[PDB]
DNA sequence: AAAAAAAAAAAACCCCCCCC
DNA sequence: TTTTTTTTTTTT
DNA sequence: AAAAAAAAAA
RNA sequence: UUUUUUUUUUUU
């Protein structure tokens, strides 16, 4: 074990260039301590001095820029600091710490260039009482300390004298000096003398040369300065840091890399595959060398993009000793030309860089996306933990420590594994449970295809860490042609033998802290399984093969992880429920949210095989479901350390795709047990008998008879833990009471565990509220309340109005949907006035709304950036309800649970159905009266008739008011449809098949009058056969819920066409000029296409609709007479003027349009082209629209960094914008695969640009030829 | 009689880009 | 000049 | 019928 | 810093 110091002058870290040389510098030495002199920064500047992997800086910086030191402490060293203090000035910093539990001073000093001695030694003697045998005092010391250190061999001046003799009263001694008496090294060049001399000493007491192995001088380019580094021998404390590889996305997009990995991968499986080993182990060979073969080439890849940097590195190398050994000057002026070589390819190469994070921010800039979530969300807290209180409840801070008591609870936690099997099967065997017959077993049982495989993989989501292994999804994805074949081979294996490759079993657990919670304790950590990507595969497999089942496996009461399933099912089943029981006159109910203690992590792997073998699941598949549990482990990758592995001898493992349904097929077991106990009393609505309802573990029982019921309930409970660990914390378990008379419910809290909550409960994310009529005032009031916390939050946020716009579509509305669907009662108008009050001062930062609201209401048209309609979003919510009318699902018990005293049956007969019959239905209804309000109120809107429609049901009254039998009705729907079209009316009645005469062939014949005297009437076959719009469309087509909220939305959208005002037109109006349709739509085309980036499209949007302010708008705000033009003009100052007919931005408009003739493009002067996108009908050619938009825009940009500036908006500032943008978009489409397009539409305007700019301003803008005829 | 659409009146705050 | 809010009228 | 992103619940 | 389900938005 040793550590290394680095001390380094470095003469300025202001350039971002010259940042990132540092990150790159100190990251390919990796030492344990980097120290920087001379920052040249001050105060207010530390902020920006970051670099990944040293997360310890500490800076001390003055008042000006004149010094600055900093003290750097990597993220492999295990540093504990002690004492930190910093100079006033900054000249000087110093940090004191233990390192593997040894002390360790670092006194990083940048002397003054005058009386270097007396300022040392004057810090000297103010640190003295820090100065200690392990205490490093070092630094830029300005001077020489011996006649060797200087290349004149001259002796040293009066003041080094005098802060050498004050180093020996401090018991200070040369540590270079002594471990390299005759070392000539120096590290400062003095240009006016044409010497060399070594300035940067490290000096410290006597007792660390017992620990001083070897130090060096390594020169930098960095500036005129060169490093040094110090390695010390140290006690072997080293944490194990075997940092897991992993395999980036960027190693993988090169395509040499692309063939040789293929390549290898053939020749592996060419090679390697025999008939003496078996798939999985020759799988996890594969493995091996796959990993071996991408650190390989990773490896050739770093040293070969360092070919030329190392290359002219060990020139320098050679030079510099050559000349330290003689100076000369045409050494000298050699060094000086590769040292600015090197300089410019390496600023090139970080130019690179920075310009591809810049084009992957810029992308994102403002779309929904992962640079504006995080940019709404808090910073992530860091996962390294630092401090955990141990077993014997004292607060420790030992790293070893921490980790073996965070590997105890962990393994303790899966190492309860009950054996009792006796008991399994006989709590099995006392309840029915479902069976699948033979012929879902065998498609259970089925062989995997090729197909599925490519499926599988296809459907892997992106971007996500890896397992224990390092291979992540797009591993698979993009060597997909060559993988199916042998991972197919391997499936075949594992079926035929049962056994899986060790990797399938090996997870990696990573501890994520618990927001709002002690961080300090080890129970407030989430433990979050990552899994190997074909583990994951297989396990999706087989996960997708009972998931084509789990409808019949899973009764409809529990929601979670069933497709097709909502999670408001229950939230709405519940509020019914509530309801119920305040209308009850004697309240003897309760209502249980049952808090499950890790459910995922405590059920039994051997009650979950008998359970499945219980459900009828043998064969193939449930021998790949012991196989993945036979031997399952996982270790804890805590502070990015790999603990040492600890089997999961129970729980379900998590991160796993199967796991959840597993899980749910577990739980469903104690569902049925506690519907079919009869001595466990639901809550009977009618004829719907409610008893209980789920959600992944989380667990809501209804009871009536609280006394016995509970006890009941608490007793299956017990019993169903005692076989397959799912503990419930009964003490913490949230529960309402309903009761009659108060002594019965004080005898029913003595008797339960449970704690009863007097308002509200959580559940789903939803306030339940003990009386309903306090539904809004429980989940609404508190909405708006963090709603407007979160904009208060988000109050001064750097983002544009469009960033916030997409904000809004993407934090705030996902919740206020939510809230919707889950419950949708009658919203007063004075909560939607508050949130769109509160939402517009959010978007226009307290501004006023220079867009109407209106106009971004509208669609697309606005320019493709829409503001979210809530109100537009509510009736859509509750109009959805009506779609589940229509559809009548059996599932939906729901729907069925709203209190009638009337028409039992009622909800599944007003979506196309004949009116009520005078009825006042619905008086208590909470979410039925108001959604059937709705719909009537949107059918009136569309001038529509809602009670017949082409798509009414065989079933609804329309034919149950003629008496008809049932057995003709059920009959019509079975043999020909379920729409009355599907029968036929007038001319078509019963004749658009021979099924149809077949169908009549068995159909009474009163019955078959009956219908023929309906479907032949004229206002019938009027009603029935006409084109349905898009609305009848949304609600009876389609079978599936899925998107349905959104096309109600675009449909309600459509429908609420507010009349608006068109600002092109008003724009037109301002130019003396009129605009036809086809110019609008080509504005409104362009305003939506003007650039992939949103940026662009927000300048445009911008400038088309007015948003900018204008002079005379101010003269009239202000009402005063001041509308004069801004910048100086005597002329009046409208939006026009100020684009266009300013005479201050004339000038650029001529040099864009004498860059236009360059282009050999006749364009005609006519603000409408820039301004707006509107060509004239004889330019309609498309071969250069991109090129002009592009110069128009940037022009644009230009204009609006001046716009009250009086100084004239300069080409050069133009040309500086196309750059950017050019950056911007050719590292867009080199990402993004668009080169082709890109040098199509940007070749010319290049060439333009760099024939138009002289020498000196493309170099100092980095204006420079960077695509080819390629 | 209640709900939805339209018209009239009043009040706003002299830039605009930039900012991960 | 443009936007939002309130008020008045009309229709279901 | 694909890709990407977010959010909610567990 | 996973897994599943559901929901929305944008780009064809
Ligand atoms: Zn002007």
């Amino acid at each position: 074990s040793h550590i290394t110091i680095l001390t380094l002058n470095i003469n300025g870290l202001n350039s971002a260039i010259k940042r990132h040389r540092l990150a790159s510098w100190i990251k390919s030495q990796d030492p344990s301590v980097c120290c920087i002199q001379e920052t040249h920064l001050t105060c207010r500047d530390t902020h920006r001095l970051k670099i990944k992997g040293w997360r310890k800086i500490y800076q001390a910086n003055g008042k000006q820029k004149k010094a600055g030191v900093a003290i750097l402490v990597s993220d492999k060293t295990d540093f504990k600091p002690t004492k930190i203090k910093r100079d006033k000035e900054g000249h000087y910093i110093m940090v004191k710490g233990s390192i593997q539990q040894e002390e360790l001073t670092i006194l990083n000093i940048y002397a003054p260039n005058t009386g270097a001695p007396r300022f040392i030694k004057q810090v000297l003697s103010d640190l003295q009482r820090d100065l200690d045998s392990h205490t490093l005092i070092m630094g830029d010391f300005n001077t020489p300390l011996s006649t060797l250190d200087r290349s004149t061999r001259q002796k040293v001046n009066k003041d080094t004298q005098e802060l050498n003799s004050a180093l020996h009263q401090a018991d200070l001694i040369d540590i270079y000096r002594t471990l390299h008496p005759k070392s000539t090294e120096y590290t400062f060049f003095s240009a006016p003398h044409h010497t060399y001399s070594k300035i940067d000493h490290i000096v410290g007491s006597k007792a660390l040369l017992s620990k001083c192995k070897r130090t060096e001088i390594i020169t930098n380019y960095l500036s005129d300065h060169s490093a040094i580094k110090l390695e010390l021998r140290i006690k072997n404390l080293t944490q194990s840091r075997s940092t897991t590889w992993k395999l980036n996305n960027l190693l993988l997009n090169d395509y040499w890399v692309h063939n040789e990995m293929k390549a290898e991968i053939k020749m592996f499986f060419e090679t390697n595959e025999n008939k003496d080993t078996t798939y999985q182990n020759l799988w996890d060979a594969f493995k091996a060398v796959c990993r071996g073969k991408f650190i390989a080439l990773n490896a050739y890849k770093r040293k070969q993009e360092r070919s030329k940097i190392d290359t002219l590195t060990s020139q320098l190398k050679e030079l510099e000793k050559q000349e330290q050994t003689h100076s000369k000057a045409s050494r000298r002026q050699e060094i000086t030309k590769i040292r600015a070589e090197l300089k410019e390819i390496e600023t090139q190469k970080t130019l690179q860089k920075i310009n591809e994070s810049r084009s992957w921010f810029f992308e994102r800039i403002n779309k929904i996306d992962r640079p504006l979530a995080r940019l709404i969300k808090k910073k992530r807290e860091k996962n390294q933990i630092d401090t955990i209180k141990n077993d014997k409840g004292d607060i420790t801070t030992d790293p070893t420590e921490i980790q073996t008591t965070i590997r105890e609870y962990y393994k303790h936690l899966y190492a309860n594994k009950l054996e009792n099997l006796e008991e399994m099967d006989t709590f099995l065997d006392t309840y029915t449970l479902p069976r699948l017959n033979q012929e879902e077993v065998e498609s259970l049982n089925r062989p995997i295809t090729g197909s599925e495989i490519v499926a599988i993989i296809n459907s892997l989501p992106t971007k996500k860490s890896p397992g224990p292994d390092g291979f992540t999804a797009e591993f698979y994805q993009r060597y997909k042609e060559e993988l199916v074949p042998f991972l197919l081979k391997l499936f075949q294996s594992i079926e035929k033998e049962g056994i899986l490759p060790n990797s399938f079993y090996e997870a990696s657990i990573i501890l994520i802290p618990k927001p709002g919670r002690d961080t300090t304790k080890k129970e407030n950590f989430r433990p979050i399984s990552l899994m190997n990507i074909d583990a994951k595969i297989l396990n999706k497999i087989l996960a997708n093969r009972i998931q084509q089942h789990i409808k019949k496996l899973i009764h409809h009461d529990q929601v979670g992880f069933i497709p097709g399933m909502q999670g408001w099912f229950n939230i709405r089943k519940s509020i019914n429920v509530i309801q119920h029981i305040n209308r009850a006159k004697d309240k003897n109910h309760m209502i249980i949210s049952i808090d499950a203690e890790k459910a995922f992590d405590k059920i039994q792997q051997p009650f979950m095989l008998k359970t499945l073998n219980k459900l009828g699941i043998d064969g193939t598949y449930f021998k790949i479901i012991r196989a993945i549990y036979d031997k399952p482990t996982a270790n804890i990758i805590l502070n990015g350390q790999k603990l040492e592995a600890f089997p999961l001898k129970t729980g379900t493992r998590q991160g796993c795709p199967l796991s959840p349904l597993l899980f749910n097929i577990v739980l469903e077991v104690l569902a049925r047990a506690i519907r079919q106990e009869k001595e466990i009393k639901g809550i009977q609505l009618g004829k719907e008998e409610v008893k209980l309802s789920l959600f992944a573990d989380d667990m809501i029982v209804y009871l009536e008879n609280p006394i016995v019921s509970a006890q009941n309930l608490l007793k299956l409970i017990s019993n169903f833990s005692k076989v397959s660990g799912y503990k419930i914390n009964v003490q913490k378990s949230q529960a309402f009471l309903y009761t009659n008379n108060r002594q019965t419910e004080s005898q029913i809290m003595g008797e339960l565990p449970f704690t009863i909550a007097s308002k509200r409960i959580k559940y789903l994310g939803i306030q339940l509220t003990r009386d309903v009529k306090d539904l809004f005032k429980e989940n609404y009031k508190p909405l708006l309340k963090e709603i407007k916390e979160e904009t208060n939050k988000w109050k001064n946020i750097p983002c544009s109005w469009v960033g916030r716009i997409n904000i809004v579509k993407m934090a705030i509305l996902p919740k206020v949907i939510y809230r919707f669907n889950a419950i949708p009662i009658k919203l007063p108008m004075t909560f939607f006035t508050e949130l769109e009050k509160t939402t517009l001062k959010f978007i226009w930062n307290q501004k006023r709304a220079r867009i109407a609201k209106s106009i971004l209401s509208q669609k697309n048209k606005a320019g493709g950036i829409t503001l979210p309609d809530f109100k537009l979003y509510y009736k859509a919510t509750v109009t959805k309800t009506a779609w589940y009318w229509y559809q009548n699902r059996d599932i939906d018990q729901w729907n069925r649970t709203e209190p009638s005293e009337i028409m039992p049956h009622i909800y599944n007969y007003l979506i196309f159905d004949k009116p009520e019959k005078n009825k006042q239905w619905g008086k208590d209804s909470l979410f039925n009266k108001w959604c059937w309000e709705n719909w009537l109120a949107i059918c009136r809107k569309l001038k529509l008739d809602p009670f017949l429609t082409p798509y009414t049901k065989i079933n609804s009254r329309w034919i149950k008011d003629l008496n008809v039998k049932p057995k003709t009705i059920k009959t019509l729907e079975e043999n020909l449809g379920i729409t009355i079209q599907d029968i036929g009316v007038g001319k078509d009645f019963m004749s658009k098949t021979p099924k149809a005469m077949a169908t009549k062939d068995k159909i009474d014949k009163w019955d078959l009058i009956k219908l023929k005297s309906f479907c032949t009437a004229k206002e019938t076959t009027i009603r029935v056969n006409r084109q349905p719009t898009t609305w009848e469309k949304i609600f009876a087509t389609y079978s599936s819920d899925k998107g349905l909220i959104s096309r109600i939305y675009n449909e309600l959208k459509q429908i609420y066409k507010k009349k608006t005002n068109n600002p092109i037109k008003k724009w037109a109006k301002d130019m003396n000029r009129h605009f036809s349709k086809e110019d609008i739509y080509a504005a409104k085309k362009h305003m939506k296409k003007c650039s992939s980036s949103l940026a662009i499209r927000e300048m445009q949007i911008k400038t088309t609709m007015r948003y900018h302010l204008t002079p005379v708008r101010m003269a009239i705000i202000k009402k005063s007479g001041n509308n004069r033009c801004w910048r100086g003009c005597g002329e009046i100052g409208t939006l026009l003027h100020c684009w266009w007919d300013c005479k201050l931005v004339q000038p650029l408009w001529k040099s864009v349009w004498r860059f236009l003739r360059d282009l050999e493009l006749e364009i005609p002067f006519d603000p409408a082209i820039p301004l707006l996108g509107i060509y004239p009908n004889e330019y309609k050619s498309c071969c250069y629209k991109d090129t002009c938009t592009r110069m128009f825009i940037a022009a644009l940009f230009t204009i609006a960094k001046t716009w009250n500036q009086p100084k004239c908006p300069t080409m050069i500032d133009w040309i500086k914008k196309m750059w950017h943008i050019y950056t911007m978009e050719y590292y867009a489409a080199i990402k993004n695969d668009e080169f082709i397009s890109f040098v199509g539409t940007w070749m010319k305007l290049e060439t333009i640009i760099l024939s138009k700019l002289s020498q000196e301003q493309k170099t100092k803008h980095r204006i420079f030829s960077l695509i080819g005829g390629n």
